[PDB]
């Protein structure tokens, strides 16, 4: 009936699933829509996974495509695509209208919710099947915003992390509590609770969830949030680990103090990812990803690690480069595959495309899952957005 | 089984769904052969929801989409879209040619009907399933025409409202009562009965609908039929409320006499549309559209109350503004998304977009439904006529 | 289970369904892959009726679409289309290879059968869901060929009209009967028998067939040839109504002799079609179609009449013109949708779009069912096969 | 639940079931993103079959498309097409990066099998359903590679041969034996086993496999493996018949010594198939294919015979050319098509299409299957490369 969280198919290392890459049909002569997208996430039903990012409402090629640097508007909706379609005009499914998104599937029906609205009053409207179920208006009043990964579900309850305030300062997350998309409670973060924007989510256990977030602001260290399901609590914490997974980030290990100290630097950021091993009962494994660069969005490097990433400064233990540093590499997202014997958790890479600033701006996916025991190829995307027409 | 009205799922207002624009993607350089409509509605099974439109039997860019302008001829047809795919070719669904069309599921199978043939003996038929169960010929010999929107279906019956008649003059419309596509019942509707074209219509309790309608000929205030389906009864009122909901139309409450008092203007008009709150026993509020401007179809303001519109003339309460004054808007429609535990009704909007008097002509659609408590935000298309190839 | 026929549902005339027409879409600026097609024909499951016809493997535009004028060659196949999904090389569905064809589903899984190789030693192959079951050589090595419109399918057991010899004399039809695709029994054609290609065949009651067919050599009436299922017999007759069917023909009634007399014009033809209305015990009432000229293939008449058109020379009845005189009209074709409580039967109309003699060639499909008093509207194309890119 | 072998429908030839032919869409004024693609294959459930390939992540007419000459890249993935479907963007489904590649379904799941990564350390990933389940990585390090057709699925376990080495050189094959994607078991492969590329594999009766290899260094015979499922063994052989199968070959029965024996030639080969009829205990007939060229891939030549390959020199008995010995033809596959009473066993044939080295490269796809008495037509595909946009 509901979906929960199994024990996790055993693997060693990160092995790469697939690739999408709609952009490389937009050349000269080609004959295909492609859309232009960013934030793309996967999730999956039993039945089948799904494809969802932000779009902007225009095909590539096409006169009006080039809006798609912006972060916000009245064109951006939350679309889907099932996983190894590519990102056609014809495949396109639109779910909500809105700039920030997130979706989950509960064993029964899709979740899906964005916020849509001006940056002073933005309203996050949760979609359950066909139906708006559940509205939840801005509370800080400066761009309400969610997660651009898939919320999690355990035993018919959805949880989401939300964010509302300045993007270069305090900003208090909160976990929305969702029963067939109904916005059913609020939990209140404590702990390190000052930042966490874009948060990455995978249960740990049967009971228990843990969130890969970023602090836009204070820390090159990313914050961690726990979601105690049953106890229906939340606390915030920094990862303690002297290799820093935030971009831009100062030189490993050179944070002086405390686990929990923000450091000097901090400023700016981008959403990341990781995946792990659990059993029913504890994660056994933590695997993660940062930028090859310190200073741009550039390449991805996997690491993993075996213990409490909110209490060990233990350095990660290098995996390898799944994306060359020359490459720009974006956005991370955290997602899992159930399945009726064991569940799957993976990172999706979001390979960044552009013409500049200001410019086309749109991605290839690449999607690595824990299985094996080496990293068997780093991601290209061979597209040169010069020869996009 | 069957389909049959629930309490809707709660909601003080009217917060943004989704939107499709299909003409986005029409313009140089792009690679899509997008659908040119018009007279779009939305219709729902338990399965899923479809977008329902009249085509022209072309697609933009395309040699012959010069005559997306008229009203009726043999190129056109019903035809529809699952809701969310954008309005494309290969994604299009044809059902049944005519020019005039509505389509409703009754919890087994969709009942689709259009009116097809000359102006002075047209037919509608009625296709349940695959197969043509029904046929209904013209009864004035002057352009039988039918919705625009969604029928209704309780217990297994369906109900659709037809007219035919005089556009400036008496039309009598007609509740007809269907079972497996088969008309079984004329209903004769009573009261304020002379005109009544595009009723939008909604199940106001567990065994009664409400349909509101435009009369083209008489009084900017809209026709209202109910009909009681345990009774197999109908009444036609004239919307009491000050604020007029018809375009054109004369100043708010400037309008003299009893509420079923026509005013001394009222030709012309254009589909409206409405979504409310219901219990099984009784409707607790209403939520209405009307044009920003008392002269053009241009913007969509968006209202609400708590009383009997057939009784009380006092004025509306202001929602706000769903589409700007400067932006055409032209039909709106009414629909319901049913639900495993409630219902929710929901206005869409024909956002207009053309090249002018007998030029190419078709639109977007915005959908906002009853949730929330304010509304979210405005809705634009940003398509240019002048750019469409 | 299995398909058997039932009871038809009620209605005394022709009235149209919808038309099919995908080369609207391939004029200058138009961004759609269409599939120019010939001998097209419905048929239905109880799940979804689908559009089959046979195509050339190219589209238009395109360089290779020269070739649409030929009959027989290594390039054409089967495929199919849902019904209402316009014909675009996406929405294609390839069957089997071969230049004649029918399908039928019985219940269960489709029959789908065509004729390929060479005009000296063509083969049959029967294909029962996704396998080859069955297999029929040319048993004359003259053009071995089909119904090109659906097969029937009674209590498991499927019905197919093949005919092998030459286009001008006499070649002897057989009835083929298939389980699962399996050919297990041949049934020889008794009475008048020396001709019977194309045949459009619907069930006259709970076990008779009854098909209508084309005599390329000997007459302008058509042969009508009768299945008994139980007993496993057919015969063969000649329509003997004045009102010839044929294309060529002569004028009405003035073929001198007895109701199975050729007369002495008789050389070529083409496919023609009915729809009837029956109970399980008899049929109650025919419909019949035949082009407006008595020379070319160029428009379309609806008849009817309730006397066995074995029997009776009485002219039929018109009903009225589907397609205007000064518009090519070519094959048409009989087919069933099958319902939970009746059945429907309908003719669909060939409507002929070509550049001239061994030029491109292709088509519109307009579709009309047995239902209503009256016949509701003629058909057109509005497609100028100059303007195709 | 589980597949497993059942005898085969009756049939004593190889006849032409449907062709696919993407190519022909992609000529000067045609609008199809169609895919290029080599190593095509086909495997079914018993509820569809699909059309795997190997791509290049570029449609033609692209920009990109030169790329399409290529063994190995990045690029590369594993897709699919329901059988029947056109091969152009929006019908493709993406399903493993990689560049050599299986698939089968054991009843329950699909598992589909790619080999990533770098030339001197690939992985072969194994999906079943929509998570990676199983891991294998390279163990001679040089190019791990597989069968390019479908593996075998037997009572819930699935087969997969694949080789790792020289290509010019002994390389040892490997049977992996799959449960749910997991590798559960290798079985060494004794007897003659210095080579076995590309394997096209069978069931020959109830518990049995026989795969038809590629030699590509040693002997123009093929290498055929048999696998005893229950006993979990195999046992390479060298296919004795005077009718030698590879490409290049030299003159029929030409190479001198026991059957086991290379011959001085052998260098180079291309991947080979053959079809079966069979009952639950023993196959009865098998059916082969071979270039009409011994010394080019070009031109298909179908054979018979009712000996052990394994046992007798006899030659085997034409069947005839099914594709002229004008036309290149390059790899063919084996494939199953399951059904509820009876199986079907078939040859696909890749006819290549190419503009010459190191420059655009496709094909267009035939399917034979065993059913009939005489081969019923050959093959072509109308595509001149030079033609292509
Ligand atoms: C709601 C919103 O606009 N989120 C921004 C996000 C945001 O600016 C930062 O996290 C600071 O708050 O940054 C960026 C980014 O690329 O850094 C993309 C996101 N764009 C979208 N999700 N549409
Ligand atoms: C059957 C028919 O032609 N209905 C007309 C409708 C009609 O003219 C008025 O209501 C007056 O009767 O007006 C208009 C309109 O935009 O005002 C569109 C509709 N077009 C279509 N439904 N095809
Ligand atoms: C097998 C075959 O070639 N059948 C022919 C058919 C035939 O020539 C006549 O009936 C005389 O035998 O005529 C024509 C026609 O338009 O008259 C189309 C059919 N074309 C196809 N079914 N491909
Ligand atoms: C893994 C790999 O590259 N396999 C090659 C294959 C191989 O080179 C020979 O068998 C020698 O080992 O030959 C060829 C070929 O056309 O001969 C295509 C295959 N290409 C692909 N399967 N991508
Ligand atoms: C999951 O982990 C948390 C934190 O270690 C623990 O408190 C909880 O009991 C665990 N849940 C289960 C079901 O073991
Ligand atoms: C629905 O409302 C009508 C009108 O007020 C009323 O007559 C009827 O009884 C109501 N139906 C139910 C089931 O309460
Ligand atoms: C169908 O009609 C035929 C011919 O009139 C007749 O012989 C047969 O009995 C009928 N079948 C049934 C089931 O009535
Ligand atoms: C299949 O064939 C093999 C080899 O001849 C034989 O050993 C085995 O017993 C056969 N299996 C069955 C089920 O007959
Ligand atoms: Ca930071
Ligand atoms: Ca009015
Ligand atoms: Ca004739
Ligand atoms: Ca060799």
């Amino acid at each position: 009936e509901w979906r929960f969280p199994k024990s996790t198919c055993p693997g060693r290392s990160l092995q790469k699933m697939l690739q999408l890459n709609p952009h490389r049909h937009a050349t000269a002569g080609s004959q295909a829509a492609t859309i232009p997208n960013r934030e793309p996430f996967i999730s999956c039903s039993q039945d089948e996974c799904r494809l969802f990012t932000l779009d902007h409402d225009v095909s590539t090629p096409g006169a009006y495509d080039g809006i798609t640097w912006e972060d916000r508007s009245k064109r951006r909706r939350l679309v889907s695509f099932p996983l190894g379609s590519e990102l056609t005009l014809d495949n396109m499914k639109v779910h909500l209208s809105g700039w920030s998104g997130t979706a989950c599937h509960d064993g029964k029906e899709w979740t899906y919710a964005t916020v849509n609205g001006p940056d002073n009053s933005a309203v996050m409207r949760l979609k359950y099947g066909d139906q708006i179920r559940g509205s939840f208006p801005s509370y800080a009043n400066n761009i309400l915003r969610t997660q651009e990964s898939e919320c999690v579900c355990i035993d018919g309850k959805c949880y989401i992390i939300v964010i509302d305030g300045p993007a270069g300062g305090t900003a208090t997350p909160k976990v929305l509590v969702t029963r067939e998309g109904e916005v059913t409670s609020e939990i209140i973060v404590t702990g390190r609770n000052k930042m966490g924007e874009e948060c990455s989510c995978l249960a740990t256990n049967r009971t228990w969830i843990e969130c890969l977030c970023r602090d836009n602001a204070f820390s090159a260290k990313r914050p961690i949030i726990r979601i105690d399901t049953v106890a229906g609590t939340a606390r915030g914490y920094l990862m303690c680990s002297d290799t820093y997974l935030d971009t831009p980030r100062p030189a490993d290990g050179s944070i002086t103090g405390s686990c929990e100290t923000d450091g000097t630097s901090g400023g700016g950021g981008v959403k990341g990812a990781f995946a792990l091993s659990r059993t029913t009962e504890a994660t056994t494994e933590r695997f993660y990803v940062r930028t090859v660069s310190s200073s741009a969005r550039s390449g991805a490097v996997f690491y993993k690690t075996t213990d409490d990433p909110t209490e060990s400064n233990n350095p990660l233990t290098l995996i390898g480069t799944a994306v060359g540093g020359a490459i720009p590499m974006w956005y991370s997202f955290s997602f899992e595959i159930p399945g009726k014997v064991c569940d799957q958790t993976c990172i999706g890479l979001e390979m960044g495309l552009t013409m500049g600033h200001q410019l086309w701006t749109s991605n290839s996916v690449a999607v690595y899952c824990v299985i094996g025991d080496n990293l068997d190829w780093d991601s290209t995307t061979d597209v040169v957005p010069a020869d996009i027409v």
